[PDB]
């Protein structure tokens, strides 16, 4: 079972990412999102085709309720920050910690430092974002859904370790 889970705080970009996935575009304007929504798509990997589920969920304090059912039905939690915003990276940690509460170990955990073309304002460095995901045993990898920069591999790379 392929269902992935986004989280992180709000404007991280967690619908850009899934945007940028689902239809390889991306909209400079934000639109906040309402509650938990559902996408789907199937991509090729490793000889063979993948139907992913995606769920995108909303980093407002009032949708909070609603995001550990989902979190505990995931077999795949992108946690996502931006690196020019020092707190959506502290918070990782919250969220890391309702996914390992929902499901411990048995799940892939992608910590994703987003927002990489903004170079002249990063506040974390790829470094500390690299030990952060292998401290607390999780994957790593920095994207950028603006640009499209690694946002491929990003989905590659978690569909890979759930075939594995
Ligand atoms: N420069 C830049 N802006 C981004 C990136 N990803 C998202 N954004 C912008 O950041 C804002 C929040 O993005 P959004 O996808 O709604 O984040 P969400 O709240 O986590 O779902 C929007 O204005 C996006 O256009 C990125 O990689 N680079
Ligand atoms: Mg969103």
């Amino acid at each position: 079972k392929f269902k992935l889970v986004f989280l992180g705080e709000q404007s991280v970009g967690k619908t850009s990412l899934i945007t940028r996935f689902m239809y390889d575009s991306f909209d400079n304007t934000y639109q906040a999102t309402i509650g938990i929504d559902f996408l789907s798509k199937t991509m090729y990997l490793e000889d063979r085709t993948v139907r992913l589920q995606l769920w995108d969920t909303a980093g407002q304090e009032r949708f909070r309720s609603l995001i550990p059912s989902y979190i505990r039905d995931s077999t795949v939690a992108v946690v996502v920050y931006d690196i020019t915003n020092l707190n959506s990276f502290q918070q990782t940690s919250k969220w890391i910690d309702d996914v390992r509460t929902e499901r411990g170990s048995d799940v892939i955990i992608m910590l994703v430092g987003n927002k990489t073309d903004l170079a002249d304002k990063r506040q974390i460095t790829i470094e500390e974002g690299e030990q952060r995901a292998k401290e607390l045993s999780v994957m790593f990898i920095e994207t950028s859904a603006k640009t499209g920069y690694n946002v491929k591999q990003l989905f590659r790379r978690v569909a890979s370790a759930l075939l594995e």
